């Protein structure tokens, strides 16, 4: 059964971690045709290392590959180094540039190590930020969509105090979040999705009874999106709309509104998609696992599921 | 199977609705011993009416009853009247006063009709507010706990703008909410609960990276609760802790944090418990059903489940 129905870039993550290993393990399970659709970005030495541990030398031949994040020294499985940190960011940057340019349709980034990246002197708050830099966009014009248990939830704000989020919220920012999420839905295999916008305040403010914010922010936003031809319900109380389960995309105003449901229904298998300017990037749901790196016992189910998600048939 | 292990007050709700009918139907399914623990508050005429339609006159004898919300005219099943609206509020007020005074340990309110109550010139936002008035407490000193799919979630703030809730939050307010919820856990059959406190900010502020609020409010609150002998984890990110499902009580900081999960896992079969002073009050999850009122088609499963919850063995 085929799962890859488009061209993907696979950035192999921290080359001292399990990233390289899970990359090979995942690709091995795909057919030849499927493998020809996945271009692997990262240092070749890391991949040779993982091949020898995993007995997958045969596979390296049939691998489309672009050298990125080359190492100046041998691979040290399980060690945190700035060298590995830079490699990580260079591989992901290459993958993203390939997607920006149209050479691939999406990017999957294998696990990084924040310490590694930090020690290299590189600021990194997440894949949202990274994606912003590379494309030269504002950090807040890149959005996180969680996907899990059939729920797709884009977040208009993310990793800041609730106060800070509320101060930042505006009609335009919501419109941008939806625009990004709707295009992403095309990739995922839902070309014209039915959208629901969450209320900032409880029950979407109940007119103005529980706040003015929804009347100033979410209501204008929805009316514009409707006048531009989009099918959008709301603002409605997050709690209520989610329970109905009659929409393809939900638009959370705050981190917890979208994160709580996803993690409740999918405490392991949720994908996190950073989306900006025609680039969709998903991390893999776990860390670099330095404790097991290079012992060849890492599961590549998560990565495979991530490939199935970004690879869906239109 | 016994389900009533303590003294309960049953306010029969709108006397033109199904409240009277489901009251009799529920009580009928209980044993004699169980019935002696339930004191029914409401007009006797409504109960005679429901008996005669449902052929349950035998039961009225063995019913502990206090006249409340008497009607000045015959019962008109299926009609919305201010008379029925007042009856509703008087019955519930009596039930609550019986709980306040220590005559019963909890209160169950059968369905009301908002229009009925409104036409009587009575303000009514919900059972939390009503409970506040009757006891003469501030609306913010009463807490809503939702119960459903194994989850019990008390809310420290409720029905106000997110900004307003954040402005209200304080160590003491959290401690109060927990104190109320923990006593309620005793009633519900969980003497020594394991508690988890949600973060105000995403990831409980991530030290102080995503705000100072958790270090000012939730962290102090937890340390006090621990020093007073409670087993309390957190503050932790709402999303994360909920997914673990290793706690008996969760403490939401905002409406949506607690409401989203409950409604998602239990779009029916969820209880709403208003708790203030020693009083625990639950609604039934449905309306007065004027379309069927007095046609003998109402099920009392929902009410019976509500009795099982507030009636649980210590
Ligand atoms: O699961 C989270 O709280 C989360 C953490 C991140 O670093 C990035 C996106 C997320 O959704
Ligand atoms: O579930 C809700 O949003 C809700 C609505 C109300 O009208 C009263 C209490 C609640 O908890
Ligand atoms: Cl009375
Ligand atoms: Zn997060
Ligand atoms: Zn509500």
């Amino acid at each position: 059964m085929t799962i890859v129905h488009r061209r993907l870039a696979l950035a192999i993550g921290d080359p001292h971690g399990i990233g390289p290993e899970i990359a090979l393990k995942a690709l091995q399970q795909l057919s030849a045709t499927e493998r020809s659709l996945i271009k692997v970005y990262g240092p070749w030495s890391a991949l040779e290392q993982a091949a020898q541990i995993c007995q997958m030398e045969s596979l390296l031949q049939d691998l489309i590959h672009e050298e990125a994040g080359s190492l100046a020294q041998p691979v040290q499985c399980g060690e945190i180094t700035p060298q590995a940190g830079l490699s990580t960011v260079q591989s992901a940057t290459a993958a993203i540039r390939a997607c920006e340019s149209g050479e691939v349709d999406a990017v999957i980034a294998c696990p990084h190590h924040e310490t590694a990246i930090h020690r290299a002197g590189i600021a990194f708050s997440g894949y949202p930020s990274l994606l912003a830099n590379v494309l030269g966009m504002n950090e807040d014009e890149v959005f996180l969509m969680l996907v899990g248990a059939g729920l797709r939830i884009v977040h208009v704000t993310l990793h800041e105090s609730v106060r800070s989020a509320l101060e930042r919220l505006s009609p335009q920012l919501v419109i941008n979040a939806v625009d990004a999420a709707v295009q992403t839905c095309t990739l995922l295999g839902v070309p014209k999705p039915q959208v629901a916008v969450f209320g900032i305040n409880p029950h979407a403010s109940e007119g103005q009874l529980f706040g003015l914010e929804d009347s100033q922010i979410t209501v204008p936003a929805v009316e514009t999106l409707r006048k531009r031809g989009l099918t959008v319900d709301g603002p409605m109380g997050a709690d209520m709309v989610l329970a109905q389960r009659k929409h393809d995309l939900y638009v959370a105003m705050l981190h917890d509104q979208g994160h709580i449901p996803i993690k409740l229904l999918a405490p392991n298998g949720a994908s996190a998609l950073s989306i900006g300017g025609r680039v969709v990037l998903s991390s893999v749901g776990h860390g670099s696992a330095m404790d097991i790196a290079g012992r060849g016992v890492a599961d590549a189910t998560a990565l495979l599921r991530t490939i199935a998600l970004l690879g869906a048939q239109p």
